[PDB]
């Protein structure tokens, strides 16, 4: 059945909008996953640029290791189709939240075990899912977030 989860996204490099937007895009469309929120993006401040980073709601009739795959697919595949012959990786597809699961492989750790402790995944989560329940301190996001100076709006 159907399962609602949170994914973060972020991107420094190149346009980096149109690789959060181009993400978003291609993961709305493989099957069993749909979007059904999306936060603003957020900009966080050594010569190389700044990340923006955003956060996704979807609704998907995947299991959380076919979402992985699909995450990193789209990782892969805006990667590969880069212009710029090497270069550091264009965007990063992290799995927040998956129902109020808990879920331990070498491959894969939900809820993300470094979310607790970065604004930058924080503050744009709670725009989309300031009541869901973070199932390791069993503490909703907006009884987590904390402000952070060096996160602006984009
Ligand atoms: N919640 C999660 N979301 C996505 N990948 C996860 C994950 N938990 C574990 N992983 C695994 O970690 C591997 C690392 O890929 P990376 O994206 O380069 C880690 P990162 O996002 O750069 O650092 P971070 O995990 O501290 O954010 C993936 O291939 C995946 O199998
Ligand atoms: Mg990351
Ligand atoms: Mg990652």
């Amino acid at each position: 059945h159907m399962i609602q989860a949170y994914l973060g996204l972020g991107s420094n490099i190149g346009d980096r909008e149109s690789q959060l937007n181009d993400a978003i895009k291609i993961l709305n469309e493989y099957d069993g996953i749909s979007v059904s929120n999306i936060s603003p993006i957020y900009e966080t401040a050594t010569e190389q640029p700044n990340f923006l980073n955003l956060c996704v709601e979807i609704q998907t009739t995947l299991t959380v290791l076919q979402l992985l795959e699909c995450c990193l697919k789209t990782e892969e595949c805006l990667h590969r189709i880069r212009k710029e012959r090497w270069g550091p990786r264009t965007l990063d597809v992290d799995i927040l939240l998956y129902g109020e699961e808990m879920i331990d492989l070498p491959k894969l750790s939900v809820p993300h075990p470094r979310m607790n402790e970065r604004a930058f995944v924080l503050i744009p989560l709670n725009d989309i899912a300031a009541n869901v329940v973070e199932p390791r301190s069993k503490l909703k996001v907006k009884d987590l977030v904390f402000v952070n100076d060096s996160v602006k709006r984009y």
